[PDB]
Protein backbone atom coordinates (compact mmCIF):
# COMPACT_ATOMS: atom_id res chain seq x y z
CA UNK A 1 0.00 0.00 0.00
CA UNK A 2 1.04 3.71 -1.02
CA UNK A 3 4.06 4.06 -3.02
CA UNK A 4 5.28 0.60 -2.06
CA UNK A 5 2.30 -0.62 -4.03
CA UNK A 6 3.28 0.84 -7.08
CA UNK A 7 6.98 -0.26 -6.23
CA UNK A 8 5.92 -3.94 -5.82
CA UNK A 9 3.54 -3.96 -8.09
CA UNK A 10 5.64 -2.84 -10.93
CA UNK A 11 3.22 -0.53 -13.15
CA UNK A 12 3.91 2.99 -15.01
CA UNK A 13 3.41 6.18 -12.18
CA UNK A 14 1.97 8.51 -14.45
CA UNK A 15 -0.27 5.83 -16.56
CA UNK A 16 -1.32 5.63 -12.21
CA UNK A 17 -1.79 9.17 -12.62
CA UNK A 18 -3.84 9.26 -15.60
CA UNK A 19 -6.02 6.40 -14.27
CA UNK A 20 -6.48 8.78 -11.30
CA UNK A 21 -7.64 11.49 -13.56
CA UNK A 22 -9.92 9.29 -15.45
CA UNK A 23 -11.16 7.73 -12.36
CA UNK A 24 -11.83 11.51 -10.82
CA UNK A 25 -13.56 12.15 -14.22
CA UNK A 26 -15.64 8.83 -14.25
CA UNK A 27 -15.80 7.37 -10.66
CA UNK A 28 -15.24 3.91 -11.33
CA UNK A 29 -13.43 1.24 -8.82
CA UNK A 30 -11.25 -0.67 -11.08
CA UNK A 31 -8.27 -3.42 -9.72
CA UNK A 32 -5.47 -4.23 -11.11
CA UNK A 33 -3.22 -7.66 -11.14
CA UNK A 34 0.69 -6.64 -10.88
CA UNK A 35 2.52 -6.51 -13.94
CA UNK A 36 6.65 -6.23 -13.15
CA UNK A 37 8.89 -3.53 -13.83
CA UNK A 38 11.40 -5.92 -16.70
CA UNK A 39 8.69 -5.23 -19.26
CA UNK A 40 7.10 -1.61 -17.79
CA UNK A 41 9.88 0.07 -18.96
CA UNK A 42 9.62 -1.19 -22.72
CA UNK A 43 5.89 0.16 -21.68
CA UNK A 44 7.49 3.37 -21.17
CA UNK A 45 9.40 2.98 -24.06
CA UNK A 46 7.23 2.61 -26.83
CA UNK A 47 6.20 -1.14 -27.32
CA UNK A 48 3.11 -2.00 -26.40
CA UNK A 49 1.32 -4.40 -24.96
CA UNK A 50 -0.40 -7.97 -26.33
CA UNK A 51 -3.81 -9.25 -25.61
CA UNK A 52 -4.99 -12.76 -25.61
CA UNK A 53 -3.02 -14.45 -27.72
CA UNK A 54 -0.20 -15.56 -26.35
CA UNK A 55 -0.79 -17.11 -22.92
CA UNK A 56 2.55 -18.22 -22.43
CA UNK A 57 3.62 -15.30 -20.32
CA UNK A 58 7.47 -13.62 -19.89
CA UNK A 59 9.51 -14.65 -17.99
CA UNK A 60 11.00 -12.86 -14.68
CA UNK A 61 14.77 -13.36 -15.88
CA UNK A 62 16.42 -11.95 -18.93
CA UNK A 63 17.24 -8.42 -20.30
CA UNK A 64 16.05 -9.48 -23.44
CA UNK A 65 12.65 -10.83 -22.06
CA UNK A 66 9.59 -9.32 -21.44
CA UNK A 67 8.27 -10.31 -24.55
CA UNK A 68 6.27 -13.34 -25.47
CA UNK A 69 8.96 -15.61 -27.36
CA UNK A 70 8.19 -18.21 -30.42
CA UNK A 71 10.75 -20.91 -28.65
CA UNK A 72 9.40 -20.67 -24.65
CA UNK A 73 13.15 -21.29 -23.24
CA UNK A 74 12.73 -17.76 -22.66
CA UNK A 75 9.45 -18.23 -21.10
CA UNK A 76 7.85 -20.32 -17.36
CA UNK A 77 9.54 -23.29 -18.50
CA UNK A 78 12.90 -22.41 -17.77
CA UNK A 79 15.07 -25.84 -17.83
CA UNK A 80 11.94 -27.92 -18.34
CA UNK A 81 13.17 -28.64 -21.87
CA UNK A 82 10.96 -31.49 -22.68
CA UNK A 83 7.85 -28.69 -22.73
CA UNK A 84 9.71 -26.26 -24.92
CA UNK A 85 8.73 -28.10 -27.81
CA UNK A 86 5.06 -28.50 -26.94
CA UNK A 87 5.96 -24.47 -26.60
CA UNK A 88 7.52 -23.98 -30.02
CA UNK A 89 4.29 -26.30 -30.87
CA UNK A 90 1.74 -23.49 -29.62
CA UNK A 91 3.72 -20.87 -30.51
CA UNK A 92 3.38 -22.11 -33.79
CA UNK A 93 -0.31 -22.33 -33.35
CA UNK A 94 -0.21 -18.94 -31.86
CA UNK A 95 0.85 -17.67 -35.12
CA UNK A 96 -1.34 -19.33 -37.86
CA UNK A 97 -4.23 -18.20 -35.60
CA UNK A 98 -4.04 -14.96 -35.31
CA UNK A 99 -3.06 -14.17 -39.04
CA UNK A 100 -4.23 -11.48 -41.56
CA UNK A 101 -3.15 -8.83 -38.92
CA UNK A 102 -0.10 -10.20 -36.78
CA UNK A 103 3.25 -9.75 -38.79
CA UNK A 104 6.95 -10.80 -38.11
CA UNK A 105 9.11 -7.95 -36.39
CA UNK A 106 11.74 -8.43 -33.33
CA UNK A 107 11.95 -6.96 -30.03
CA UNK A 108 13.98 -3.38 -30.58
CA UNK A 109 16.51 -3.48 -28.57
CA UNK A 110 17.97 -0.97 -26.77
CA UNK A 111 21.91 -0.54 -24.88
CA UNK A 112 19.90 1.32 -21.51
CA UNK A 113 17.93 -2.07 -20.17
CA UNK A 114 21.46 -3.57 -19.24
CA UNK A 115 23.18 -0.49 -17.99
CA UNK A 116 19.85 -0.10 -15.60
CA UNK A 117 19.88 -4.10 -15.04
CA UNK A 118 23.85 -3.62 -14.16
CA UNK A 119 23.35 -5.49 -10.42
CA UNK A 120 22.88 -9.11 -11.86
CA UNK A 121 26.71 -9.18 -12.65
CA UNK A 122 25.92 -9.02 -16.34
CA UNK A 123 29.63 -8.49 -17.29
CA UNK A 124 32.72 -10.67 -16.53
CA UNK A 125 35.97 -8.50 -16.31
CA UNK A 126 37.97 -11.12 -17.37
CA UNK A 127 39.13 -11.87 -21.12
CA UNK A 128 38.18 -10.29 -23.87
CA UNK A 129 38.33 -12.87 -26.96
CA UNK A 130 36.41 -11.69 -30.39
CA UNK A 131 33.78 -14.47 -31.06
CA UNK A 132 32.59 -14.54 -34.51
CA UNK A 133 34.46 -11.90 -35.96
CA UNK A 134 32.75 -8.91 -34.65
CA UNK A 135 33.45 -6.46 -31.24
CA UNK A 136 31.12 -7.98 -29.15
CA UNK A 137 29.90 -6.63 -25.72
CA UNK A 138 30.74 -9.91 -23.34
CA UNK A 139 27.92 -10.62 -21.30
CA UNK A 140 27.64 -13.52 -19.08
CA UNK A 141 23.58 -14.22 -18.56
CA UNK A 142 22.04 -15.79 -15.01
CA UNK A 143 23.14 -19.26 -16.00
CA UNK A 144 26.46 -20.27 -17.49
CA UNK A 145 24.19 -23.10 -20.07
CA UNK A 146 22.73 -20.53 -22.24
CA UNK A 147 23.73 -17.08 -23.14
CA UNK A 148 21.20 -14.22 -23.91
CA UNK A 149 23.24 -12.61 -26.36
CA UNK A 150 21.87 -8.86 -27.15
CA UNK A 151 23.74 -7.31 -29.68
CA UNK A 152 25.81 -3.84 -30.34
CA UNK A 153 25.19 -3.03 -33.83
CA UNK A 154 22.92 -4.87 -35.07
CA UNK A 155 19.06 -3.57 -35.19
CA UNK A 156 17.80 -7.36 -34.33
CA UNK A 157 18.81 -9.41 -31.55
CA UNK A 158 21.78 -12.13 -32.31
CA UNK A 159 20.95 -14.37 -29.51
CA UNK A 160 23.57 -17.38 -29.74
CA UNK A 161 24.23 -20.11 -27.32
CA UNK A 162 28.37 -20.58 -27.04
CA UNK A 163 30.21 -22.63 -29.62
CA UNK A 164 32.09 -25.23 -26.62
CA UNK A 165 29.16 -26.27 -24.60
CA UNK A 166 26.78 -29.17 -24.30
CA UNK A 167 23.39 -29.10 -22.76
CA UNK A 168 20.65 -31.88 -22.19
CA UNK A 169 18.76 -29.99 -24.83
CA UNK A 170 20.51 -30.71 -27.99
CA UNK A 171 19.27 -27.69 -29.84
CA UNK A 172 22.24 -24.83 -30.21
CA UNK A 173 19.87 -22.24 -31.76
CA UNK A 174 21.66 -19.62 -34.17
CA UNK A 175 22.27 -16.58 -33.68
CA UNK A 176 19.14 -15.49 -35.67
CA UNK A 177 16.75 -13.18 -34.31
CA UNK A 178 13.87 -13.56 -31.67
CA UNK A 179 10.57 -14.37 -33.00
CA UNK A 180 7.61 -12.14 -31.12
CA UNK A 181 4.43 -11.45 -32.20
CA UNK A 182 3.03 -8.40 -33.26
CA UNK A 183 -0.32 -6.46 -33.74
CA UNK A 184 -1.92 -3.60 -36.27
CA UNK A 185 -2.77 -0.49 -34.05
CA UNK A 186 -3.06 2.62 -36.71
CA UNK A 187 -1.48 0.66 -39.57
CA UNK A 188 1.87 0.77 -37.78
CA UNK A 189 3.12 -2.53 -36.56
CA UNK A 190 4.29 -2.75 -33.08
CA UNK A 191 5.79 -5.79 -31.07
CA UNK A 192 4.04 -6.86 -27.86
CA UNK A 193 5.29 -7.37 -24.69
CA UNK A 194 4.00 -8.23 -21.05
CA UNK A 195 0.11 -7.51 -21.17
CA UNK A 196 -0.92 -5.07 -17.75
CA UNK A 197 -4.24 -6.74 -15.89
CA UNK A 198 -7.04 -6.19 -14.22
CA UNK A 199 -9.58 -7.76 -12.00
CA UNK A 200 -12.75 -6.12 -11.26
CA UNK A 201 -14.65 -2.78 -11.07
CA UNK A 202 -17.66 -1.41 -8.80
CA UNK A 203 -19.06 1.84 -10.30
CA UNK A 204 -20.92 4.31 -8.62
CA UNK A 205 -25.00 3.81 -9.28
CA UNK A 206 -25.78 6.71 -11.08
CA UNK A 207 -22.60 6.48 -13.31
CA UNK A 208 -24.84 3.18 -14.44
CA UNK A 209 -28.03 5.17 -13.94
CA UNK A 210 -26.32 6.97 -16.66
CA UNK A 211 -24.77 4.60 -18.96
CA UNK A 212 -27.51 2.46 -18.78
CA UNK A 213 -30.78 4.37 -20.50
CA UNK A 214 -32.98 6.35 -18.34
CA UNK A 215 -36.18 3.83 -18.75
CA UNK A 216 -34.62 1.75 -16.29
CA UNK A 217 -33.76 4.18 -13.97
CA UNK A 218 -37.15 5.57 -13.40
CA UNK A 219 -38.07 1.91 -13.10
CA UNK A 220 -36.34 2.66 -10.03
CA UNK A 221 -37.89 5.39 -8.45
CA UNK A 222 -41.22 2.91 -7.97
CA UNK A 223 -39.94 0.40 -6.44
CA UNK A 224 -41.63 0.05 -2.98
CA UNK A 225 -40.83 -3.70 -2.38
CA UNK A 226 -37.29 -5.13 -2.62
CA UNK A 227 -38.39 -8.18 -4.94
CA UNK A 228 -39.82 -5.78 -7.86
CA UNK A 229 -36.26 -4.39 -7.06
CA UNK A 230 -34.55 -8.30 -7.24
CA UNK A 231 -36.62 -8.73 -10.76
CA UNK A 232 -35.26 -5.24 -12.13
CA UNK A 233 -31.87 -6.34 -11.42
CA UNK A 234 -32.33 -9.72 -12.48
CA UNK A 235 -33.81 -9.17 -15.83
CA UNK A 236 -31.80 -6.26 -16.48
CA UNK A 237 -28.48 -8.48 -15.87
CA UNK A 238 -29.90 -10.88 -17.85
CA UNK A 239 -31.14 -8.68 -20.48
CA UNK A 240 -27.26 -7.26 -21.06
CA UNK A 241 -24.82 -9.60 -19.57
CA UNK A 242 -25.53 -12.73 -20.54
CA UNK A 243 -24.18 -11.96 -23.92
CA UNK A 244 -20.11 -13.22 -22.87
CA UNK A 245 -18.63 -14.30 -26.23
CA UNK A 246 -16.39 -16.16 -25.87
CA UNK A 247 -13.31 -14.55 -28.41
CA UNK A 248 -9.69 -14.00 -28.43
CA UNK A 249 -9.12 -10.45 -29.73
CA UNK A 250 -9.89 -7.90 -26.55
CA UNK A 251 -10.86 -11.00 -23.57
CA UNK A 252 -14.41 -11.66 -22.53
CA UNK A 253 -16.50 -9.17 -21.67
CA UNK A 254 -19.71 -7.46 -22.46
CA UNK A 255 -20.43 -4.40 -24.78
CA UNK A 256 -20.62 -1.62 -21.76
CA UNK A 257 -17.96 -3.45 -20.07
CA UNK A 258 -15.82 -2.97 -23.43
CA UNK A 259 -16.72 0.42 -23.89
CA UNK A 260 -16.13 1.62 -20.29
CA UNK A 261 -12.77 0.08 -20.38
CA UNK A 262 -12.21 2.21 -23.41
CA UNK A 263 -13.23 5.31 -22.04
CA UNK A 264 -11.36 4.41 -18.97
CA UNK A 265 -7.85 3.58 -20.73
CA UNK A 266 -8.75 6.37 -23.28
CA UNK A 267 -7.05 8.53 -21.01
CA UNK A 268 -2.74 7.83 -21.44
CA UNK A 269 -3.20 9.53 -25.10
CA UNK A 270 -1.58 12.11 -23.60
CA UNK A 271 0.91 10.99 -21.44
CA UNK A 272 3.15 9.21 -23.16
CA UNK A 273 1.91 5.77 -24.00
CA UNK A 274 1.15 5.43 -27.83
CA UNK A 275 -1.65 2.61 -28.01
CA UNK A 276 -4.19 3.50 -25.66
CA UNK A 277 -5.43 0.82 -24.20
CA UNK A 278 -2.76 -0.23 -21.86
CA UNK A 279 -4.69 -3.55 -20.82
CA UNK A 280 -5.85 -5.85 -24.22
CA UNK A 281 -7.26 -8.65 -22.66
CA UNK A 282 -9.30 -9.99 -19.36
CA UNK A 283 -8.51 -11.51 -15.82
CA UNK A 284 -7.17 -14.22 -14.90
CA UNK A 285 -10.63 -15.41 -14.10
CA UNK A 286 -11.06 -14.63 -16.99
CA UNK A 287 -7.68 -16.45 -18.89
CA UNK A 288 -8.92 -20.06 -18.76
CA UNK A 289 -5.94 -21.54 -20.00
CA UNK A 290 -4.44 -21.89 -16.57
CA UNK A 291 -5.60 -21.11 -13.28
CA UNK A 292 -3.59 -18.86 -11.89
CA UNK A 293 -3.80 -18.42 -7.84
CA UNK A 294 -3.53 -14.33 -7.75
CA UNK A 295 -1.40 -13.88 -4.60
CA UNK A 296 -2.25 -10.15 -4.64
CA UNK A 297 -3.93 -7.52 -6.44
CA UNK A 298 -3.80 -3.58 -7.26
CA UNK A 299 -6.62 -1.38 -5.54
CA UNK A 300 -7.36 2.11 -7.27
CA UNK A 301 -9.95 4.24 -6.27
CA UNK A 302 -11.02 7.68 -7.41
CA UNK A 303 -10.81 9.30 -4.63
CA UNK A 304 -6.90 8.16 -4.81
CA UNK A 305 -5.57 6.08 -2.45
CA UNK A 306 -2.75 3.28 -3.63
CA UNK A 307 -3.74 -0.66 -2.18
CA UNK A 308 -1.52 -3.53 -2.89
CA UNK A 309 -2.82 -6.01 -0.66
CA UNK A 310 -0.88 -9.19 1.00
CA UNK A 311 -2.74 -12.38 1.58
CA UNK A 312 -5.57 -14.09 -0.28
CA UNK A 313 -8.19 -14.16 2.19
CA UNK A 314 -7.53 -10.91 3.34
CA UNK A 315 -8.08 -9.85 -0.36
CA UNK A 316 -11.38 -11.94 -0.41
CA UNK A 317 -12.18 -9.52 2.95
CA UNK A 318 -11.50 -6.78 1.24
CA UNK A 319 -13.75 -7.52 -1.40
CA UNK A 320 -16.48 -8.30 0.98
CA UNK A 321 -15.86 -5.23 3.28
CA UNK A 322 -15.55 -2.99 0.93
CA UNK A 323 -17.00 -3.59 -2.15
CA UNK A 324 -20.18 -6.07 -1.39
CA UNK A 325 -20.61 -4.77 2.49
CA UNK A 326 -21.47 -1.07 1.27
CA UNK A 327 -23.85 0.02 -1.30
CA UNK A 328 -21.67 -1.08 -4.49
CA UNK A 329 -22.44 -3.68 -6.76
CA UNK A 330 -19.24 -6.24 -7.29
CA UNK A 331 -18.90 -6.47 -11.00
CA UNK A 332 -16.20 -9.03 -11.40
CA UNK A 333 -15.37 -10.65 -14.57
CA UNK A 334 -17.23 -14.23 -14.12
CA UNK A 335 -12.35 -27.22 0.52
CA UNK A 336 -10.88 -23.75 0.70
CA UNK A 337 -13.67 -21.65 -0.66
CA UNK A 338 -14.91 -20.18 2.20
CA UNK A 339 -16.77 -17.42 0.28
CA UNK A 340 -16.37 -16.54 -3.41
CA UNK A 341 -16.12 -19.85 -5.13
CA UNK A 342 -15.46 -20.52 -9.22
CA UNK A 343 -18.71 -18.86 -10.88
CA UNK A 344 -21.61 -20.60 -13.06
CA UNK A 345 -19.53 -20.17 -16.05
CA UNK A 346 -16.29 -21.70 -14.56
CA UNK A 347 -18.70 -24.46 -12.78
CA UNK A 348 -19.33 -25.66 -16.39
CA UNK A 349 -15.96 -25.17 -17.52
CA UNK A 350 -15.23 -27.68 -14.36
CA UNK A 351 -18.16 -30.14 -16.03
CA UNK A 352 -16.37 -30.04 -19.18
CA UNK A 353 -13.00 -30.69 -17.77
CA UNK A 354 -14.22 -33.79 -15.85
CA UNK A 355 -16.46 -34.57 -19.04
CA UNK A 356 -12.85 -34.88 -20.97
CA UNK A 357 -11.30 -37.92 -19.14
CA UNK A 358 -14.76 -39.30 -17.54
CA UNK A 359 -16.36 -41.49 -20.25
CA UNK A 360 -19.50 -42.47 -17.80
CA UNK A 361 -20.56 -40.93 -14.95
CA UNK A 362 -23.98 -38.40 -14.51
CA UNK A 363 -24.90 -38.37 -18.02
CA UNK A 364 -23.40 -39.60 -21.00
CA UNK A 365 -23.53 -39.02 -24.98
CA UNK A 366 -26.54 -39.74 -25.38
CA UNK A 367 -30.46 -38.43 -25.31
CA UNK A 368 -32.71 -40.82 -22.99
CA UNK A 369 -35.00 -39.73 -20.56
CA UNK A 370 -32.86 -39.93 -17.08
CA UNK A 371 -29.93 -38.24 -19.61
CA UNK A 372 -31.98 -34.91 -20.80
CA UNK A 373 -33.48 -35.01 -18.02
CA UNK A 374 -30.48 -34.74 -15.91
CA UNK A 375 -28.72 -32.53 -18.64
CA UNK A 376 -31.85 -30.03 -17.81
CA UNK A 377 -31.25 -30.58 -13.67
CA UNK A 378 -27.56 -29.25 -14.50
CA UNK A 379 -28.69 -26.55 -16.90
CA UNK A 380 -30.76 -24.81 -13.75
CA UNK A 381 -27.92 -26.49 -11.69
CA UNK A 382 -25.77 -23.45 -13.79
CA UNK A 383 -28.63 -20.94 -13.38
CA UNK A 384 -28.70 -21.32 -9.67
CA UNK A 385 -25.23 -21.20 -9.17
CA UNK A 386 -25.09 -17.46 -11.52
CA UNK A 387 -27.56 -16.16 -9.62
CA UNK A 388 -25.60 -17.10 -6.22
CA UNK A 389 -23.97 -13.70 -7.05
CA UNK A 390 -27.24 -11.67 -7.02
CA UNK A 391 -25.00 -9.26 -6.00
CA UNK A 392 -27.47 -6.30 -6.73
CA UNK A 393 -30.00 -6.28 -4.18
CA UNK A 394 -27.83 -3.96 -1.86
CA UNK A 395 -30.81 -1.49 -1.19
CA UNK A 396 -31.19 -2.81 2.08
CA UNK A 397 -27.78 -4.14 4.47
CA UNK A 398 -25.15 -6.94 3.24
CA UNK A 399 -28.06 -9.15 5.03
CA UNK A 400 -30.06 -9.09 2.42
CA UNK A 401 -27.58 -10.16 0.18
CA UNK A 402 -27.08 -12.98 2.53
CA UNK A 403 -30.43 -14.05 3.06
CA UNK A 404 -30.93 -14.35 -0.97
CA UNK A 405 -27.64 -16.07 -1.44
CA UNK A 406 -28.74 -18.78 0.50
CA UNK A 407 -31.91 -19.02 -0.67
CA UNK A 408 -30.35 -19.47 -3.79
CA UNK A 409 -27.81 -21.72 -2.28
CA UNK A 410 -30.65 -23.93 -0.90
CA UNK A 411 -32.28 -24.03 -4.19
CA UNK A 412 -29.17 -25.38 -5.36
CA UNK A 413 -28.79 -27.64 -2.68
CA UNK A 414 -32.45 -29.35 -3.48
CA UNK A 415 -31.63 -29.17 -6.50
CA UNK A 416 -28.19 -31.40 -5.97
CA UNK A 417 -30.04 -33.48 -3.88
CA UNK A 418 -32.83 -34.30 -6.66
CA UNK A 419 -30.41 -35.47 -9.30
CA UNK A 420 -28.71 -37.72 -6.63
CA UNK A 421 -32.00 -40.22 -6.87
CA UNK A 422 -30.71 -41.77 -10.42
CA UNK A 423 -29.04 -44.85 -11.36
CA UNK A 424 -25.87 -46.55 -10.28
CA UNK A 425 -22.95 -43.70 -11.52
CA UNK A 426 -19.23 -43.54 -12.09
CA UNK A 427 -17.42 -42.37 -8.59
CA UNK A 428 -15.05 -39.77 -10.41
CA UNK A 429 -18.90 -37.32 -10.98
CA UNK A 430 -20.21 -39.53 -7.54
CA UNK A 431 -17.31 -38.16 -5.37
CA UNK A 432 -17.43 -34.61 -7.21
CA UNK A 433 -20.93 -34.83 -6.24
CA UNK A 434 -19.87 -35.32 -2.98
CA UNK A 435 -17.03 -32.83 -3.36
CA UNK A 436 -20.15 -30.11 -4.32
CA UNK A 437 -22.63 -31.33 -1.83
CA UNK A 438 -19.89 -30.81 0.97
CA UNK A 439 -18.74 -27.50 -0.44
CA UNK A 440 -22.28 -26.13 -0.24
CA UNK A 441 -22.99 -27.04 3.01
CA UNK A 442 -20.27 -26.04 4.64
CA UNK A 443 -20.59 -23.02 2.51
CA UNK A 444 -24.14 -22.31 3.68
CA UNK A 445 -23.36 -23.12 6.91
CA UNK A 446 -20.55 -21.01 8.00
CA UNK A 447 -22.67 -17.99 6.04
CA UNK A 448 -25.85 -18.76 8.40
CA UNK A 449 -23.38 -18.91 11.47
CA UNK A 450 -22.14 -15.74 10.33
CA UNK A 451 -25.60 -13.58 9.67
CA UNK A 452 -28.02 -14.67 12.01
CA UNK A 453 -30.59 -17.00 14.32
CA UNK A 454 -28.66 -19.75 15.12
CA UNK A 455 -30.33 -22.47 13.21
CA UNK A 456 -29.05 -25.51 11.97
CA UNK A 457 -28.86 -26.87 8.14
CA UNK A 458 -30.97 -29.97 8.03
CA UNK A 459 -33.44 -28.22 9.97
CA UNK A 460 -33.69 -25.35 7.42
CA UNK A 461 -33.43 -28.36 4.21
CA UNK A 462 -36.49 -30.38 6.52
CA UNK A 463 -38.69 -27.05 6.79
CA UNK A 464 -38.62 -26.00 3.67
CA UNK A 465 -40.08 -27.41 0.80
CA UNK A 466 -40.71 -26.32 -2.88
CA UNK A 467 -42.31 -27.41 -5.52
CA UNK A 468 -42.71 -25.65 -8.14
CA UNK A 469 -42.65 -21.48 -7.13
CA UNK A 470 -39.75 -19.87 -5.72
CA UNK A 471 -41.72 -16.43 -5.11
CA UNK A 472 -43.70 -18.14 -2.36
CA UNK A 473 -41.25 -20.39 -0.89
CA UNK A 474 -39.27 -16.99 -0.04
CA UNK A 475 -42.09 -15.56 2.34
CA UNK A 476 -41.45 -18.83 4.50
CA UNK A 477 -37.93 -18.73 4.25
CA UNK A 478 -38.08 -14.69 5.33
CA UNK A 479 -40.50 -15.98 8.21
CA UNK A 480 -38.03 -18.90 9.29
CA UNK A 481 -34.99 -16.35 9.01
CA UNK A 482 -36.33 -12.87 9.95
CA UNK A 483 -39.26 -12.25 12.54
CA UNK A 484 -38.11 -14.03 15.24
Amino acid sequence: KGEKALKASGLVPEHADAFKKIARELNTYILFRPVNKLATNLIKSGVATKGLNVHGKSSDWGPVAGYIPFDQDLSKKHGQQLAVEKGNLENKKSITEHEGEIGKIPLKLDHLRIEELKENGIILKGKKEIDNGKKYYLLESNNQVYEFRISDENNEVQYKTKEGKITVLGEKFNWRNIEVMAKNVEGVLKPLTADYDLFALAPSLTEIKKQIPQKEWDKVVNTPNSLEKQKGVTNLLIKYGIERKPDSTKGTLSNWQKQMLDRLNEAVKYTGYTGGDVVNHGTEQDNEEFPEKDNEIFIINPEGEFILTKNWEMTGRFIEKNITGKDYLYYFNRKAKINTIPTSAEFIKNLSSIRRSSNVGVYKDSGDKDEFAKKESVKKIAGYLSDYYNSANHIFSQEKKRKISIFRGIQAYNEIENVLKSKQIAPEYKNYFQYLKERITNQVQLLLTHQKSNIEFKLLYKQLNFTENETDNFEVFQKIIDEK
